[PDB]
């Protein structure tokens, strides 16, 4: 099982560089590697596990976090009471369209490679559509919005060697774009 000696840390090149396309079909190794990395979200979300390696919960992996430079991506988001919830392997994710209309989450954002908290609102699009693969590499298109569409923006900036904190204005960080939303 993967656990935190397996993230790299801010500092790790790795976490700079700029993830490789995946080539489809996924190699028998890429694809224990992807069901590893939702596996290791599994594991952080389960509080007796978690407990147990010492693992800090979250929603989201990128291949770049465990020193593997490739784009692929896993996101565990839970449901949030609205029945809603999101469970998805994804190979070379790429936004292809958004919305103009920012959001932010009120408290900013954190990230298991950054080892301390980072004040600061993280502006991104409020809704995105986004193509990929799936582990099998069959066909994926997928229409988000606010906290989703979020965590899967943070995801792929990971692929692109960008970091949360990238996005945080050093004059003004709590300051709130006009019109964008507050994802509650
Ligand atoms: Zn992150």
């Amino acid at each position: 099982m993967l656990t935190m000696k397996d993230i790299i840390r801010d500092g790790h090149p790795t976490l700079r560089q700029k993830a490789a396309e995946l080539e489809l079909p996924l190699t028998k190794e890429e694809k224990e590697t992807l069901i590893a990395m939702r596996e290791f979200l599994v594991n952080s979300q389960d509080e007796e596990i978690a407990k147990r390696y010492g693992l800090r919960s979250g929603v989201g992996l990128a291949a770049p976090q465990i020193n593997i430079s490739k784009r692929m991506i896993a996101v565990l988001i839970p449901d949030d009471g609205s029945g809603k919830s999101y469970d998805y392997m994804l190979v070379n994710p790429k936004i292809v369209s958004h919305s103009v209309q920012e959001a932010y989450l009120p408290t900013g954002e954190g990230c298991l490679s950054v080892d301390d908290n980072v004040a600061g609102l993280v502006h991104r699009h409020n809704k995105i559509t986004i193509k990929a693969k799936d582990i099998e590499g069959n066909d994926i298109q997928l229409r988000l919005k606010g906290y989703p569409a979020i965590v899967f923006q943070h995801e792929i900036d990971h692929l692109n060697g960008v970091m949360f904190y990238d996005h945080i204005d050093k004059d003004h960080p709590l300051q709130p774009h006009t019109d964008a939303v507050e994802v509650h």
